[PDB]
């Protein structure tokens, strides 16, 4: 997250940091939202590699023991069956993990709730992104979870020419495009948390920014639109 504050580490509980085996250690590479005790929704470009990945949730400071986190492996990988991994443009960047282990719930772990089928957020609607991505273009992740207000932009305004243009559709989200705040590499497959009737929901999952840079204005952060993958989501876990 370019331009982001630290946040408060109770504030998020459904965030998780998605992890893969590198050498004798794990690093980071995105995020993802808790959806039950034992299945993460991420994006689907997160899990195009071959690797061995965990799950942490409680987690807050990648790089210091917080005293909260719980680590979990990776059993099982639903990818969305239209997924294109050289055409994100197209949507279906999303993604489900089944946990080979139940978490248990604490205020540093919660379930993510979505949103109803359907819903489509009023342009400029209030939002955050959270995440341990680059904390500037071509930068370095932070170590602590940190967050951005990053107001929709709705699909008339993020498909105009000077916008996304034909790359975004109505299958998405926009949010931010200030030039100051934006998501960025290592924030993808974790949520776009939208305040509702005085209630946060899990609407986006982070999928793409900009070829140009994290931070650009007019190219806004965009997301998978959770919304309209109820359906799909709840097919996916009912039958694993
Ligand atoms: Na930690």
């Amino acid at each position: 997250v370019v331009g982001g504050t630290e946040a408060q580490r109770n504030s998020w509980p459904s965030q998780i940091s998605l992890q893969y085996r590198s050498g004798s250690s794990w690093a980071h590479t995105c995020g993802g939202t808790l959806i039950r005790q034992n299945w993460v929704m991420t994006a689907a470009h997160c899990v195009d590699r071959e690797l061995t990945f965990r799950v942490v949730v409680g987690e807050h400071n990648l790089n210091q023991n917080n005293g909260t986190e719980q680590y979990v492996g990776v059993q099982k990988i639903v990818v969305h069956p239209y997924w294109n991994t050289d055409d994100v443009a197209a949507g279906y960047d999303i993604a489900l993990l089944r946990l080979a282990q139940s978490v248990t719930l604490n205020s540093y772990v919660q379930l993510g709730v979505l949103p109803r089928a359907g819903t489509i957020l009023a342009n400029n609607s209030p939002c955050y992104i959270t995440g341990w991505g680059l904390t500037r273009t071509n930068g370095q992740l932070a170590q602590t979870l940190q967050q951005a207000y990053l107001p929709t932009v709705d699909y008339a305004i993020c498909s105009s020419s000077s916008y996304w243009g034909s790359t975004v559709k109505n299958s998405m989200v926009c949010a931010g495009g200030d030039g100051v705040r934006s998501g960025c590499q290592g924030d993808s497959g974790g949520p776009l948390h939208c305040l509702v009737n005085g209630q946060y929901a899990v609407h986006g999952v982070t999928s793409f920014v900009s070829r140009l840079g994290c931070n650009v204005t007019r190219k806004p952060t965009v997301f998978t639109r959770v919304s309209a993958y109820i359906s799909w989501i709840n097919n996916v876990i009912a039958s694993n």
